[PDB]
């Protein structure tokens, strides 16, 4: 199952285009920062990000609706060091059809979704969804 795509500014305003990231696996995070569980597994995904950015995998933050310095404000305090989009008006929320967050979405470097993910993430889950979606072994 194709991957809708999407276009969202990042935090520093640079246009980012899911397409573009073809040949890289995406790890796709919908969050907010009411989200308790973001708080533990941002952290997670930035020191696993560490290892997987060189071995090709992408993560896309994808923030639901919220203000860039609500953003920037979570970013800081959770030592986010990867790629948050701002989906402003929620329409890339709604194109996934996504209810729970925090949800995330694995997708393939053919740009198809894999797996879908809700609940918790342990540390070891996230590493072995970064795993199941690189590119290679680099």
């Amino acid at each position: 199952s194709d991957a809708p795509n999407f276009v969202l500014e990042d935090t520093n305003g640079k246009r980012i285009e899911l397409s573009d990231l073809k040949g890289k696996g995406v790890f796709l995070n919908f969050w907010g920062t009411w989200c308790e569980p973001a708080k533990k597994e941002f952290p997670y995904m930035a020191n696993q990000y560490k290892h997987f950015k060189s071995q090709g995998v992408e993560i896309v933050a994808v923030n639901v609706g919220e203000s860039k310095i609500a953003v920037h404000n979570f970013m800081k305090s959770y030592g986010v060091n990867f790629p948050v989009v701002l989906d402003t008006d929620r329409q890339v929320l709604d194109a996934y059809d996504v209810s729970p967050l925090p949800t995330t979405f694995l997708i393939n470097p053919e740009g198809k979704v894999v797996k879908v993910v809700t609940g918790t993430m342990t540390e070891s889950m996230i590493h072995d969804y970064m795993n199941l979606i690189k590119p290679g072994e680099t």
